């Protein structure tokens, strides 16, 4: 039935498509979003009808119980709301890894991964730079550090390019450019009263602007306060070089410069939560030679931005930008 599956996944789930199928060009990129997008009953039918999904949830559950005092298995089965930044972030990465297992069971695996904002932890796990246990650990530490800030920040998506956004916020020292979303959209981050003021200005100047469903201000100066504790608590984190190309959204150079490769260690995660998200540039880089982009999320929020980026550089008739699950049935 898969009422909440994307077309590509549902077709594989029923067996209508052949293994790994999803004309398009070659290459597949898995995109891990940074936003929690829980919807009522998320994963409930998956847990009962998709053994690969259920195995992943089962395998994560012991670490969650002991690393998070929270049961993802019970959230999914009981359709419980994730409450608080810690449950939201921890639940999201569990869903991301379990959904990656689901695609794998139907022959769909990534040739490269992209992590958007906090979704770069999940990307690093799937690329082999971190183990699932290490991914939970990073998520647990960071989310606990951000939880006390709940309600002191937010973000907003604006129908402005990056330089127009920097112009808008020039006189707003507390507001930052948070995400380079596409050539046409940019996310700002900062104190909620000021984000609301900027949303209104964009609308009154005949543009489009929306609040992000988030109650902190990542990718902003506010995060400086948290970086020392990040480096201390994750001091013992020992990552490995990735085995799948990972295009990092943390750095201007996408973490793919000649020479040494990024080390996905405590400093990287402290940097990832503070630096602006180079999502536009990572997608552009990836679309040079990869033609299928799959957002690994509970509800597709990046597929339009992906398509906008790809359309600016490539012939999108040869491309496919899809999600995994969606809140509508
Ligand atoms: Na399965
Ligand atoms: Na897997
Ligand atoms: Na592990
Ligand atoms: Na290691």
């Amino acid at each position: 039935r898969g009422s909440h599956m994307s077309g590509g996944l549902r077709a594989l789930a029923a067996g209508q498509s052949a293994p790994g199928v999803v004309s398009i060009g070659g290459g597949t990129v898995f995109v891990y979003s940074g936003r929690g997008s829980q919807w009522a009953g998320m994963g409930r039918q998956l847990l009962a009808d998709e053994p690969a999904f259920a195995a992943a949830i089962a395998e994560l559950e012991p670490e969650f119980v002991a690393q998070g005092g929270f049961s993802l298995r019970d959230v999914i089965a009981g359709g419980k709301e994730l409450v608080g930044i810690e449950q939201i972030q921890l639940g999201l990465i569990g869903m991301q890894l379990a959904l990656t297992a689901l695609w794998r069971s139907y022959g769909v695996t990534p040739d490269a991964v992209i992590g958007h904002s906090m979704g770069e932890v999940a990307a690093a796990v799937v690329a082999g730079a971190l183990t699932p246990a290490q991914g939970l650990r990073v998520t647990a530490v960071r989310s606990r550090l951000m939880a006390p800030l709940s309600g002191q920040g937010t973000m907003a998506l604006l129908e402005l390019d990056a330089e127009a956004t920097e112009a808008l916020i020039a006189d707003y020292p507390e507001v930052s450019l948070g995400i380079y979303a596409s050539p046409r959209q940019t996310v700002i981050s900062g104190p909620p009263l000021l984000i609301d003021e900027l949303i209104d200005k964009v609308r009154q100047q005949n543009g489009f602007a929306t609040r992000v469903n988030i109650e902190v201000a990542p990718h902003n100066p506010a995060m400086d306060a948290l970086q020392p504790a990040m480096r201390s608590e994750l001091a013992d984190l020992t990552p490995q070089p990735p085995t799948i190309p990972i295009i990092s959204t943390t750095y201007a150079d996408l973490g793919i410069s000649l020479g040494s490769g990024p080390r996905f260690d405590a400093e990287h995660w402290a940097t990832n939560m503070r630096n602006p998200v180079r999502f536009h540039q990572a997608i552009a880089h990836a679309g040079a030679d990869h033609h299928t982009f799959i957002e690994i999320s509970a509800h597709p929020l990046l597929t339009h931005s992906i398509s906008d980026t790809l359309r600016a550089s490539y012939d999108v008739d040869n491309y496919l930008s899809i999600g995994t699950l969606q809140r509508d049935a």
